[PDB]
């Protein structure tokens, strides 16, 4: 299972375009080699040092270069050179990783970015960006741990079953062949059985986050309703369930540890209790004997080490499937191969054709929908609440798609067509207008990013909310703050109906633009927006429920139960005395 | 510096409550010393293998028993104690740890929900939470390393300091003291360069999350204005200056764990030529020799281990100060010392004097305002956009205190009254109605959370929302999705105002409840409020653009430039021909 994720990260080993960070990890890895032969020499530097001062006892002489000098030199020189080159090549590797890194995460959320509607709308905000942090940690963990310390540790018990094996007898290899055997059986038990416990524990962290998400987005929400006990109850009891799995996993790798110690630390008894057998058969020396023992114990030093950190190891792993489950997930909305950009060749001519959608497949709302938006004309869509006439809106942008019928921008099937350039051709005020958590002029210019500041100011001017920024202290630098709540509703909306007015497109979709105005500021806000409309020849699609601001439209579209009941003009809806008029009589 | 943060982290060592995680304490540290000296006894029967191996080379015998079989035992159940003590205090450990996370985790996140409105309206949704479960893991990280790698290896180098000072001479203690004075000074020396990097690296962090935050919250506003490539390219150049810090940091860490261990391999070196020139010497043995390095080499394989981990113990300690500064953070709306609780002798009698207010200090919105909210009774205040009308329902409800004046509830100073009391005694229907993302009935029962299942249908009748509810396919089990975007606006809005109708608080403030409800929904809901109001003599204030919902006010409040212009009812300010009639001839 684990082996695919596996294959699949090592691409990020391997680069196939710089050849630069290539030249890192052969560096790298040469350095890892050559740490792990001066390790595996300072042993054998031991044993000379050992039988030099054993044999040499008789004679007398300086320990200065008489006897063992050279050898002392030499072993502490090669100590250092291991552990200098194993640090030089975990600085030489981690550009490599923190490039991989940078790369998987800016790839991930481009991913993320071009997902569906409908995913962003049923996912929790703290859970996605958790996901995308925490995998990228985990990337680089276990790309730091593979290289870091399993390789190493790997080849460190070849070349040390190697020479156990070559220096003295098979037993030597026969004992460490069934200690790996032990290692490994007792390893891969007792992680079969520490699986439950450290999915449960990401599981419980991943539930008590999104509380803690979910409470702090609604502040206001738990303060205006006094739930700050209820909130810190929840979290209280989601941290509880956390805790226990987690002590759980800790009393779980506390016995993997001490079982696989208990394991090579037999081996380690057996491999002296051979030597020691040679030793007095005459076969071995005393420093023979000490060249087995530091061999096994610089060999136990990685293994416990690994043993250490196999938590957050393997817990990198559980992060890696859900990431790239992350990235696996498809689109829905995808566009047709071999499609052409939109083109417009009279007005936004908008005609649905017998669509029929519901975002639950058992409640249809748009039902055998059918209407006609005329090119370059202001046309209002009303109706009761719940109706079903924002989901226009979101379906003319495809964000979904019909289950039935099909939807034409001057007879073109949106479906048909590049998502870039129907979406460009798309300018849209929503319903509710979150702004980003910086300054009034970067929301205003977030319509065109690349528009200078007299166009910024120009649709500050045209959605009729310029005076009211230079009143301010701060001026266009005035923070919004979180999701634009430092300012009014009524500017926020001004300043959304500025950002669709700084990025000027061909097809302009209002839902109630005016909603959070009072009767002046609305009554100007349209006619900037009504005379700006008429003068580009714009079709203009107003969603709205304040009657009054769209009486003037050239078509107003009356769409009750998912269906279009009444068209007309505002006076052709009087004298029909239908819905309309119902909405209107009530004022 | 620091030392102030882990003496006040130290209270989670010892707690006055339990007492049974103090045993706890006391075992995981039995453990600790037990496998520890164990640890030291290890190569004392390394020795004692080497020496009776040495002198008992002339006389022929076998390994069994005669020679060095009890010594071989004696040494491989040594190593197992001393691992398998280690590991199982870190088992007993991990309990009181994980508690002492729960219990931080909760604390703070009780402590964030207490804090002002201003600080989360100006703060980043996702560093807050960032900042809580990152700080929970430091806690953690930082607690295990104090008591499982830094205390047993400063007691390693205690006791294998005071053997080689007793078994040996004087020189290898000046030798060691040298050696923890160098490594000192090194270590001081490359943490105080290496202190700039890792706080850049959690800079660069922190900002690439808040990118990517506030980015997928936005998630709709990216998708209208076509803006993926620039999201994806800002959090592209934040991971930039990530990975830069990152390389830098892990490069630093390199030099340190180097140059360290050239300090150590020294001392190695040098202590073992002071035993090699006492073995020359005649006053060791062979095996005084193999005890004082695989002493120093026990030694050794912990501080390895720190240096090895040093980047997120160091991460968890600057994770330390940025979560403790968030707990020392203040609050500005506090209650005054011996607080009685708000009561109402007569209606909900609202009372401004003098009130000036400003979010900026240069900046006055409410100046010298001064307003009488008659007990009882529906009020409406009325305004252009951004007067500063519903800054009168945030500062009512004492998110914010104004500099000048006092607000009366029924002749009491709202500044002297417990928070609580006055909370709960005031309910708002928000201008921005975000949902928790969960059910509709837990979102209808979020006014009051403990309310039974009828009282839930009943508020869903009273907000004119409990039909639909019906008619979807999921009934009240229906999910809103993330902030309430996955129903209608209108079905929010009327959910906020069931949310409202739960709570039944003495005062109710209606922050533009009607905004996105057509006209037969508002009347409907309108028809409902204005009977509950009458019913319950609630004192009612409604702030409403829509003049036709509160045309039956019994005091309509005209608030222009933050103070009030005009009062009176509907035909009295039609009489006074002044702003509210402007308002009104304009429909
Ligand atoms: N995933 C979804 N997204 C949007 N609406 C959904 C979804 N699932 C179910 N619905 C329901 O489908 C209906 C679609 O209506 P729509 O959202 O267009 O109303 P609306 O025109 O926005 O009304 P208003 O503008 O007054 O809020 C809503 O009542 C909503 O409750
Ligand atoms: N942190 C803040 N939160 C809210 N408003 C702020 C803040 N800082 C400054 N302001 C300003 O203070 C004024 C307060 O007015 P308020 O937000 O009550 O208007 P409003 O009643 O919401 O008007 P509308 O309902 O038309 O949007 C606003 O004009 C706003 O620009
Ligand atoms: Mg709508
Ligand atoms: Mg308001």
């Amino acid at each position: 299972a684990d082996w695919a994720i596996i294959k699949q990260m090592s691409r990020y080993l391997w680069p196939k375009d710089s050849w630069s960070d290539k030249a890192r990890v052969l560096l790298a890895l040469s350095l890892l080699v050559g740490g792990k032969v001066l390790n595996v020499h300072v042993p054998f530097y031991f044993r000379e040092i050992i039988d030099r001062l054993n044999i040499d006892v008789a004679a007398v002489g300086g320990t200065v270069s008489a006897v063992a000098g050279a050898v002392i030199f030499a072993y502490g020189a090669s100590r250092i050179g291991a552990v200098v080159s194993q640090e030089l090549r975990n600085a030489v590797f981690s550009s490599v990783a923190q490039k991989a890194i940078r790369r998987v995460a800016t790839q991930t959320f481009g991913h993320l970015l071009n997902l569906d509607l409908s995913f962003h709308l049923s996912k929790q905000t703290g859970g996605l960006t958790r996901a995308i942090d925490r995998g990228t940690k985990g990337i680089s963990y276990l790309l730091t741990s593979m290289v870091f310390h399993i390789v190493p540790t790997a080849l460190e018990i070849g070349m040390v079953c190697g020479i156990l094996t070559y220096q003295f007898g098979w037993e030597f290899a026969a004992i460490t062949a069934a200690t790996m055997a032990a290692y490994t059986a007792f390893t891969i038990t007792t992680t079969a059985w520490r699986t439950k416990f450290r999915r449960q524990a990401n599981a419980a962290d991943n539930a008590a986050s999104t509380v803690a998400v979910d409470s702090l987005i609604n502040y206001e929400a738990v303060k205006y309703f006094n739930n700050e006990a209820y909130e810190i109850a929840r979290y209280d009891k989601a941290l509880q369930a956390y805790e226990r799995s987690s002590i759980k996993v800790a009393t779980s790798l506390a016995f993997l540890n001490s079982g696989q110690n208990i394991i090579f630390s037999s081996a380690l008894t057996l491999m002296m209790w051979l030597g020691a057998r040679g030793v007095l058969a005459g076969d071995l020396s005393v420093g023979d004997l000490v060249l087995i023992n530091q061999l096994v114990f610089q060999l136990s030093v990685p293994l416990n080490f690994l043993g250490s950190v196999y938590r957050e190891l393997r817990q990198s792993l559980l992060d890696m499937e859900t990431l790239f489950d992350l990235q696996k997930v498809n689109v829905t909305i995808r566009e047709a191969p071999n499609a052409k950009p939109l083109a417009l060749p009279k007005g936004g001519e908008i005609r649905f054709e017998n669509v029929t959608f519901g975002y639950y497949p058992d409640r249809p709302i748009l039902r055998n929908l059918s209407l006609t938006i005329p090119a370059g004309k202001k046309v209002a869509v009303v109706g009761p609440s719940g109706c079903g006439k924002s989901t226009l809106l979101r379906l003319l942008f495809r964000s979904y798609d019909p289950q039935q019928g099909k939807i034409f921008i001057d007879d073109q099937d949106i479906k048909s067509v590049t998502l870039e350039s129907l979406r460009k051709s798309i300018g849209v005020v929503p319903q509710d207008t979150p702004l980003f958590n910086d300054t009034v002029e970067l929301n205003i210019r977030y319509g065109n990013v690349n528009a200078t500041q007299e166009q910024v100011i120009a649709a500050a001017q045209k959605a009729h909310i310029h005076e009211k920024i230079i009143s301010w202290p701060h001026g266009y630098q005035t923070r919004v703050g979180e999701r634009g709540l430092m300012i009014s509703g009524g500017e926020k909306q001004r300043l959304a109906v500025s950002r669709l007015i700084l990025k000027d497109p061909p097809l302009l979709f209002f839902d109630q633009a005016t909603s959070a105005l009072d009767t002046h500021t609305e009554q100007a806000l349209m006619a900037n927006i009504n005379e700006v409309v008429k003068e580009k020849k714009r079709t203009a699609l107003f969603v709205a429920h304040r009657l009054r601001t769209i009486y003037d439209a050239d078509l107003i579209i009356v769409l009750k139960e998912g269906v279009v009941v009444e068209q007309g003009s505002h006076r052709e809806l009087m004298e029909r005395d239908g819905v309309y008029a119902e909405l209107w009589m009530a004022q």
